[PDB]
């Protein structure tokens, strides 16, 4: 959990936090810990059209899980979304060998939000 990523979470207004909070609750649907785990990840990813395995699911969480928690909480959840945005938005550093996982974090949110097709006002974009 980098300070920059942490700041990004706090940089979110009440509406922004509320919107993400809703996704978090859904993400951890049935979660005993309340954090996004492999079980929750698999279900969420399944909706996105993915079929990752438990080992793969844990790896994903590990991507945003810097504390070695093993699960993605509210902090990691926002960080994961911010991480992707920060990349295209900035993409500073960029280690060698290139980066993998072209999965769109925004795309996942759309699946999680659902809304019977009409996910939020289309005018918002
Ligand atoms: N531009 C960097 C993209 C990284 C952000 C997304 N990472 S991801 O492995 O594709 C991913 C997608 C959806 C849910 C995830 C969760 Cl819940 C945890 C870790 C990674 C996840
Ligand atoms: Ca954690």
């Amino acid at each position: 959990m980098d300070d920059i990523y942490k700041a990004a979470v706090e940089q979110l207004t009440e509406e922004q936090k509320n919107e993400f909070k809703a996704a978090f609750d859904i993400f951890v649907l049935g979660a005993e810990d309340g954090s996004i785990s492999t079980k929750e990840l698999g279900k969420v990813m399944r909706m996105l059209g993915q079929n990752p395995t438990p080992e793969e699911l844990q790896e994903m969480i590990d991507e945003v899980d810097e504390d070695g928690s093993g699960t993605v909480d509210f902090d990691e959840f926002l960080v994961m979304m911010v991480r992707s945005m920060k990349d295209d938005s900035k993409g500073k550093f960029k280690r060698p060998t290139l980066r993998r996982v072209r999965i769109s974090a925004d795309a996942m949110m759309q699946a999680l939000l659902g809304a019977r097709a009409k996910g939020h006002h289309h005018h918002h974009h």
